[PDB]
């Protein structure tokens, strides 16, 4: 597997370690996304081994709400990831355009997230880096979790906007990290801002460890209940994904069934 087997198109995104390009395999005309990481940069930090673990985790995951990793190769200087192509962009860009989502879209997206996370937790997998810019949209507008560069196994040990207290406090985290991020996202979808945003890293840190946030008036009581249950300082207090998928506000507003 070499780069000569793909025609490269426009870039789909740019990052510190590399770039993502639309691409087509020449033999079959299969269109896909090619993520080109540069070893030099991955080595400048201690990330090349986290990349190896992320690739091994993602290749064993098959779920309609998880971006597929078809394969991977490398050359002298670059690492190539062969990714499923998500043609409708990121939830982040959708959030900028629409400013905020209504209860129906939010509940649908949370349901799709909770389904995919349930499949991951049912295989001892945490993501930790669930940001809007890592949620992609498929041809039918379905959510796909991408960017598994931070996923890990077991407890284990940028902007903090989506990280729970136990992570910023440097403690040992577990599968409950994904529950906190789910509550951050639910809030951001309805309000248009993550609930602990601030002009400063140091201030954002304080807010998260205190769980200091407030709702705009238009947030309904059902959304407040779900969000307050997820954003608990104590991981063991956060609900299970089953409790989320069966939350009243989710069932009433979600257009997609649960799992
Ligand atoms: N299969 C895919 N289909 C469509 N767009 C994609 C895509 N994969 C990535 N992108 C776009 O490129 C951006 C960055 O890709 P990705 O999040 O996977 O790498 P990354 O976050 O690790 C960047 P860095 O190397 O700096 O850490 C995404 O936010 C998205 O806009
Ligand atoms: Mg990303």
């Amino acid at each position: 597997w070499a780069l000569e087997d793909f025609e490269i198109g426009r870039p789909l995104g740019k990052g510190k370690f590399g770039n993502v390009y639309l691409a087509r395999e020449k033999q079959s005309k299969f269109i896909l996304a090619l993520k080109v990481l540069f070893k030099a940069q991955l080595e400048k930090a201690g990330v090349e081994h986290q990349l190896r673990r992320e690739v091994e985790i993602q290749s064993h995951l098959r779920h309609p709400n998880i971006l597929r990793l078809y394969g991977y190769f490398h050359d002298a200087t670059r690492v190539y990831l062969i990714l499923e192509y998500a043609p409708l962009g990121t939830v982040y860009r959708e959030l900028q355009k629409l400013s905020k989502f209504d209860e129906q879209r939010t509940a649908t997206y949370i349901t799709e997230l909770a389904n995919a996370l349930s499949y991951c937790h049912s295989k001892r997998v945490i993501h930790r880096d669930i940001k809007p810019e890592n949620l992609l949209l498929g041809s039918a507008g379905e959510l796909k979790i991408a960017d598994f560069g931070w996923s890990v196994h077991a407890p284990s040990s940028g902007t903090l906007d989506y990280l729970p207290p136990e992570m910023i406090e440097g403690r040992m985290h577990d599968e409950k990290v994904d529950l906190w991020s789910l509550g951050v996202l639910c809030y951001e979808f309805l309000v248009g801002k993550p609930p602990f945003e601030a002009n400063t890293y140091q201030e954002t840190y304080k807010r998260i460890s205190r769980v200091e946030f407030t709702f705009p008036d238009f947030v309904t009581e059902g959304a407040r209940d779900l969000i307050s249950r997820l954003l608990k300082h104590n991981p063991s207090q956060r609900p299970m994904l089953r409790e989320v998928l069966e939350h009243p506000w989710i069932t009433a507003n979600s257009s997609k069934p649960s799992n």
